[PDB]
């Protein structure tokens, strides 16, 4: 009766922020309960350790008070069988919600809406009788959003909130033998809600692991690791501190023994009984027990070197009670004189930030995502990871222990869209609730190598709870350093300056919380600390643009130690069609309001873990390897800080224009940050015109772990001559031959004709033999599709005239008129030569003028020659080029320029200078939200079809116009056009990234010169 | 029915900590909701404010399982009728415990017995429907022990934890007009009486005011002031923040005027919303305001100059929502260079801890009593005081504010009785409990000028809750330093090293939390922080000898600021005697179990506010004006950092012996940390013989508000010559007679006779004329009836083996056999000689030796020499002195030595040699637990009926033997013996008091030099 859902709803826990739990046990490291040490040492799996994952009844509704009283008792008639675990959003029942900063609910602390989506799930299953005669039987839930009540055979149970970590309760007392049921009562919101604002999808359910564990009367209840060193890291104490529950006797013993690998290293026995601590006493029920060890091994993520080590709780007599285990890594973390080290040496962080995504699970994970990200990361040279921005699934620490990637660990708090930012953190009353978000994260962390810094949490302002809890931590451990950057990235609350977006020279002074260049934040009177960027680089869409200025400043000032991308992959949710066809879906998608959008989408990968073309400027610009050419000599430069190069081979190669004349092989020999110089053989010097470049690529011979063998990880070229040409062409034997008619100027020369409109100034269309070549006519543009980085934030109901696309609209460049000035032709002794003048208006202003010639000669060759002179007082243009759609459709793209991947301006450092043959569907790319893509940069030489172009620019080729592609909001939507539209760019503009919300493109990749030049010329075959 | 008891107390929140309050409203300072700003301004009553307190229903229970269903709906037929406040324990209903350490209840945290004494109190009262319509209705009630449910008109309201703090409902929907009624259910036992662990007596019930408060709807919610100053304190700013709850409308306005008594200093208006803080803005809801004020007035406990501040909600159009108010002190806090200074100067903080506490109330308190204790203080030379150990009663404040006293403001958390102590205080599970104890009190708190720093409570060891809460109010609170002493006094959670019991120069070298010599404290590598001592001088029973040591050291270093005295009064509580006689009661007395006896009285006064003689002491080694002699001049200095001595009148006078031959009266013109010399006229130069004293008195002329006129309030003395007796009796005209008898000698001389008993080897009688003068005879005493110093914790069933007493008694002090050795009888010319020798023995060992002559003469004088060896192995001797019972019984004593009051070796600073004349009943001191006690030492005529006594010595004199007192354990017990009863010591051992339960009696002042030689002169006139 006091089980009632009438009784226990009435008191409405979730909404008080006052009651965070009731009955929960408390926190700590993971457990199995071995019963037997090899199991332990082995990490066999444990029989007192059950997972009670699977097929569940599910029923849904709408409020907690429609919950009808039979639930408890028997299962519903409409109950579905649901997979657990998952959300429930993914399976149908109400749709997942996609706000960024904006809470999904109405902003009434501490109480939530009265429709408040329950999900009641149940089981039923059998429990052996033998755990129900001795021990104790808990359950754990690895994660419930948001909240949830607790029965066990019609009792009510317990509470829980925090929807990132575990929450465990003993079922010892509800348990039957044989047949049980759980009926679990989840709801949506909370006021544990308000501190979950992050942005991502607003999902529910039961997302992570269900078990149950059995254990002793008398068991280990908790233990903590530490490792000390010596000055030089050659000796080590490992010291080790259990503590124990239950019916404490003098004949209990704890032994602690390392392991590596098969052979024991240490080992350590005790009975019970801690030293004085206080007036007091000590504590009877604990014990803390120091091996030291020689000559240890280090971790590191550039070589992740473990130790096992096992915990066991026996008797004098040698009897086992009970053991425990974990992998241990010995490393130091320290921040000394501005610097954070590591092993005593100073890091370098290549990191990302990573949310708990899957296109198609929600926000559930699995360790074969898990791992999939691991390699990726690994293999694009990173080695550092942010749990943006909650305590993750238990396993993936587990994993970057074990692949090597440094973790920084941050509690489930974010409070973005109160006003100000720190209304709940700096109210005592809220301090409870934060508390427990924080303390428990480090209950449960704190063992893994691979955390190495922990974090209050993100955008939740800055208030006095974080000060208390940023001590509490220190306190309780100090091997670890605290970070947070709310409220100015740089308050007595962090031990790093950890801003997020702040650009490399620029400063932009916002009132309260400004972000200084990086560069000069360092600098500021009376500040020491290190600077590692939480989030940087906002890689929505098509960006990345300026991310090398970031790695070069990061090189050349030691305070600046790096920092984590924003982010890892894409939060796209996959949707059908009516033929059943999958589709990415972004906020709106699913009804959801009120909604972001695309901002939900800004990963180096697409939900699918397939690579935007942004992830190869990233791992090049991460690279561990440095290069400097001098003469004939490659110096070679290692950043790694622990191991030599030893399974590196260094590629190189010569080639002229695209051909290849010489080709080597090194292996490289280099201590970790070290230098190897490598003398090349003598270099080829051909007369033949054109460009001699360099080539080195590094090569990973052997397979690793996180790798195949034939792995590259790092290149970089050079150009080291040039022999211009200086060659006339042979005679022709004719000339063309012109014809003049009213509406046009024709030239024909054999089977090729070419036609002007004399009306238009444009090369209309054109033959070979009796086929017509365009189905658009050539002509000048001045804008491009816009990108994520263009838009920001402008909406059009909610216009941001500063975006680069509200100021083009404006200015009417996207509806700029062309005007004929001028359209002559003439006859010279070689060639016919064709002359044209117009200007792009738009109400009264002239935005553009653009001049050309077109001479056509006897060999068939038309040259072409663009003057544009832009108003000075226009935005700049998006780009300088000409379009045109050709009639051919055609299997491959040849070209001699940069790639092969797509490139920008400001993005084009990973890209190389060769030869690049490709699919055509390759020269194009998916974003999901569709805008200007597939561009490549330094052309000199393209071809498609029967035709050819040279000259020196960029150009992107494909099916979809730039038109169909700034109207289709979703890549699903394109559709192919008639043939091939060829965008061929004298100048472009840059891309971005800084940030996606306002302009980001530095000034050295905006069209502002005023004038420009450029040249091609075209040709058949 | 969800308001039903028995699904109320299902929850069991009382055994939760993670739950410790149901719908209370958020903590703040003080509301009075005027609605008028004169009234506010000038501290009237406001209507809106009203007084529950009275005749209420009470009716008690051993469980809370017990109360009955109906006590929700009706009162009980069997319910008293009792008032409120009050602590039920004092009405009768169950007893109040008398514990220290060792907690009433069974450690099992967080569990409380089942037997648990519930009171279940009800009022039925009445509610203007004016409150009715608009606004709300709040009930406050300013302390209720432990927990508490409460109802409603039927309905359940909620609950609160943390007996010393305000707890705060919204009635406002329960209330019906007219006739309502509560029910309040009260409990003994709660997760909280974990945190309440204090050394003070265990009570409980509604033992603070009960309130109504009704506010408008659109309110003030909260209100911080906070004072700057310029370098030199001529130029202050005066800032104020206010928030509001309510319906923000652009209408509102905030005025904020300061007034100086009857002139309006500084007026300030606004409207509402904030400066920006982050990314998301500023508070809409506050506004602060900035008034300037030029030469501010200071406050100081010197001269609490206060200010009042006027906050008025009110509309644009100047119509008055509410108002609020406070005193205001202008005064800077803050600790530099090591030193605590206050406006610029460093504090000499002469302090006192104190409880809340009334022998007839018990912890319920009143003004009357408040202020009587803050006279007392003030009269005595108290500067300061420690909330020992939780927030007060709310007009305390206040009254310190304007009386002028230091506070330390003290978070109400011990946990004492855990083991280690720091067991909760570290666990996570708890901080958030502590957190509301904290947060709580600051924010009721923080607007009293007279708090200058916080505390986080007592003994509760040290742990990371303690360094978050720590950092919590260093952030919310900058002005104010933060002290605790937990864990070893000088850890990281205290600004302050704040040792409690630490020697001035011996250290006692506990494991883990030493207390070194103080002097050397500071001193330790690294060590920077000042040192006020948070408890010294334990003043239980015959006490505080050693003071001025401490008084000395902290006035010759810096860095050693003072402290608090352990304590102001004694715990003792009143009880009746069949005759209807009260008497003082400790711990134990009313069947408490488990108890601590005496220790509960440890005070400087009695607990009806009477004086211990300890008081004197401390009133003189306080005083503020300091003393030199140098020739004929007195140099004053002034310990006053801020006053100027301009109520000060300086008595000066020369005794010779006793008689005065010379006054004098200058009055003082000292600034603050000055000099001021004084000439004296030319003394007397008197030929008599004897010893000349100059005395100086301070008078306070005119009254003050905490003194009236004439107080004393210094003085010192000085012998300033001597002039040595060469002087010779003149001749008898008689020899006395002598007799031998088998048993006796008999000495005669006219009416007088001696009689020596030849087998005792005593004078065993006396006769004048034919009166008997002794009942019994003269003999050696070497022990006292101990005091509480003396014994310690020694119990009975547990020996304490170091305690003097248990010394004493094993060495078999208290039970050693007189030996006769020798007794002779001579007839010289011109007097009759006995001489004696006995030994006293102890199983064989010989632990004394007394050799003696008695001569007397032919003018009836006997002098008696007494040479003494004490074995060199024998734990030193209580005394050395002689004792009989007197047949005789008069009214007065007169002796020229130093008093008048009761002073001991190591506490005799205070007295003065002079000539004193005292009833009887003066020269004993009352102590509830009864010693030894009322002696007066350097004695050199001692005057009692027709007996006087000359030579060096001390005494005590009175109806009860030493036996008599070491056999009654109370006061009320004991009974007036026959004659007199008359202990004079040649040497007396000190009384310590560095602490009560260890060996605090300084070497100097044990007997220790083998050898004592003293001497008298008996006569009678
Ligand atoms: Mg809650
Ligand atoms: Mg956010
Ligand atoms: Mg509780
Ligand atoms: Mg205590």
């Amino acid at each position: 009766i006091t089980d009632s859902l009438a009784v226990v709803l009435q008191r409405r826990d979730w909404e008080n922020p006052g009651v965070t739990q009731l009955n929960r046990l408390a926190a700590h490291p993971p457990f199995a309960s071995w019963r037997n040490s090899e199991e332990a040492r082995t990490d066999r799996p444990s029989q007192q350790l059950r997972s009670l994952n699977g097929e569940w009844r599910f029923a849904w509704f709408p409020a907690p008070e429609a919950v009808p009283e039979s639930w408890l008792e028997c299962d519903l008639p409409e109950a579905d069988t649901v997979v657990v675990p998952s959300n429930w959003q993914m399976h149908g029942y109400d749709a997942p919600i996609y706000t960024n900063v904006t809470y999904p609910i109405t902003v009434n602390p501490p109480f939530v809406p009265t429709e408040n989506p329950t999900g009641c799930y149940s089981l039923t299953f059998n429990v052996d009788e033998s755990w129900l005669q001795e021990g104790q039987t808990r359950i754990i839930f690895d994660g419930v959003n948001s909240a949830f009540h607790l029965w066990c055979n019609g009792r009510w149970v317990g509470y829980g909130q925090d929807s990132r970590l575990p929450s465990e309760f003993d079922l010892s007392a509800f348990l039957r033998a044989g047949e049980n049921r759980l009926a679990v009562m989840v709801l949506r919101w909370s006021d544990g809600s308000y501190l979950e604002d992050q942005d991502m999808w607003r999902m529910s359910g039961i997302f992570r692991d269900v078990s149950l564990l059995h254990k002793p009367t008398t068991q280990i209840s908790d233990f903590h690791v530490a490792t000390r060193f010596n000055d030089d890291f050659s000796r080590a104490v490992l010291e080790a501190e259990v503590q124990m529950c239950g019916e404490l006797r003098d004949y209990l013993r704890v032994t602690v023994s390392l392991w590596q690998g098969e052979t024991q290293v240490a080992s350590g026995t005790a009975p019970f009984g801690g030293e004085i601590i206080d007036e007091r006493g000590g504590y009877a029920d604990r014990v803390t027990l120091r091996l030291n060890v020689e000559n240890p091994k280090l971790w590191s993520a550039e070589i992740p070197n473990l130790y096992r080590a096992v915990v066991e709780l026996h008797t004098a007599d040698g009897t086992l009670i009970e053991a425990e285990a974990c992998d241990v890594g010995f490393r130091e973390v320290r921040i000394e004189n501005g610097l954070l080290l590591l092993n005593g040496k100073p890091l370098l962080i290549r990191g990302v930030n990573r949310h708990e995504h899957h296109p198609l699970h929600g926000q559930v994970m699995d360790e074969q995502t898990m791992v999939q990200d691991i390699l990726l990361m690994k293999q694009n040279n990173f080695n550092a990871v942010r749990c943006s921005h909650y305590p993750n699934h238990p396993l993936w620490y587990t994993l970057c222990d074990r692949y090597g990637l440094y973790v920084v660990d941050e509690a489930n708090i974010e409070t973005h869209g109160m006003v100000p930012m720190n209304r709940l953190t700096d109210d005592p009353r809220w301090l409870p609730a934060m508390s427990e978000r924080v303390t428990r994260m480090v209950q449960r962390d704190r063992n893994h190598p691979s955390v190495i810094i922990w974090s209050l949490g993100n955008e939740s302002g800055h208030g006095a709870n974080h000060d208390a809890l940023y001590r509490w931590i220190k306190s309780v451990d100090p091997s670890r350093p605290v970070q947070y950057e709310g409220g100015g990235a740089d308050t007595t609350a962090t031990d790093i300056i950890c801003p997020m977006y702040a650009r490399v020279d620029e400063d932009q002074p916002f009132p309260a919380v400004p972000k200084w260049s990086i560069k000069k934040w360092l600098s500021l009177p009376g500040e020491t600390r290190p600077l590692i960027l939480c989030e940087y680089a906002h890689a929505m869409g098509n960006s990345l643009g300026g991310f090398a200025k970031y790695w070069q400043a990061f090189r050349q000032y030691p305070r600046l130690q790096g920092g984590f991308v924003w982010d890892w992959v894409d939060q796209s949710l996959i949707k059908y069609d009516e033929n059943g066809n999958p589709w990415s879906a972004y906020g709106g998608d699913f009804g959801d309001t009120p909604n972001d959008r695309q901002f939900c989408m800004n990963g180096l990968v697409f939900a699918d873990r397939t690579p935007h073309p942004a992830l190869t400027e990233a791992k090049h610009q991460q690279q561990f390897f440095q290069f400097r050419l001098s003469g004939q000599t490659i110096e070679v430069t290692s950043e790694y800080l622990f191991r030599h190069s030893d399974n590196e081979l260094l590629h190189w190669m010569v080639a002229l224009d695209g051909k290849p004349l010489a080709s080597g092989e090194v292996p490289l020999d280099v201590a970790p940050q070290g230098k190897q110089l490598i003398e090349l053989p003598e270099l080829p010097q051909p007369e033949s015109a054109g460009q001699l470049w360099l080539t080195v690529r590094v090569v990973q011979p052997n397979a690793t772990a996180w790798s195949e063998a034939g792995h590259i990880s790092a290149w970089q070229q050079w150009r080291l001559a040039e022999n211009l040409s200086v060659t006339l062409p042979a005679a022709s034997h004719a000339i063309p031959h012109l014809t003049t008619s009213e509406m046009d100027f024709c030239i024909e020369l054999g089977n090729k004709r070419w036609q002007f409109n004399r009306q238009s100034g444009f090369l209309s269309q054109m033959w070979i033999g009796d086929k017509k070549q365009l189905l658009t006519p050539l002509r000048d543009q001045f804008t491009r599709a816009p990108l994520d980085n263009d838009i920001g934030v402008s909406e059009a109901t909610r216009i941001d005239p500063n975006a680069w696309v509200e100021r083009w609209k404006a200015a009417g460049h996207y509806q700029a008129e062309a005007a004929l000035l001028q359209c002559t032709a003439d006859t010279l002794a070689d060639a016919v030569l064709i002359t044209t003048a117009h200007a792009w208006q738009h109400q009264g202003k002239t935005l553009f003028i653009s001049r050309k010639t077109y001479r056509i000669d006897g060999s068939g060759q038309m040259a072409i020659t663009v003057d544009v002179e832009v108003a000075s007082d226009t935005p700049h243009p998006a780009r300088i080029g000409l379009n045109c759609q050709l009639a051919q459709v055609a299997e491959r793209v040849n070209w001699l320029g940069l790639g092969p991947q797509e490139n920008y301006p400001d993005r084009l450092t990973a890209a190389c200078f060769d030869r690049w043959d490709l699919p055509l569907s390759d020269m194009y790319t998916p974003y999901v939200f569709p805008s200007e893509n597939g561009l490549r940069c330094g052309t000199r030489e393209l071809n498609y079809g029967p035709h050819q172009w040279r000259g020196d620019f960029q150009f992107n080729i494909s099916r979809y116009s730039q038109q169909q592609l700034m109207e289709t909001s979703h890549r699903h939507l394109l559709h192919a056009e008639e043939g091939t539209w060829l965008n061929i760019d004298g100048f472009h503009m840059g891309i971005g990234g800084d940030d996606s919300w306002s302009p980001s493109v530095s000034a050295e990749f905006q069209l502002s010169a005023g004038r420009y030049h450029y040249q091609l010329v075209w040709c058949q075959k």
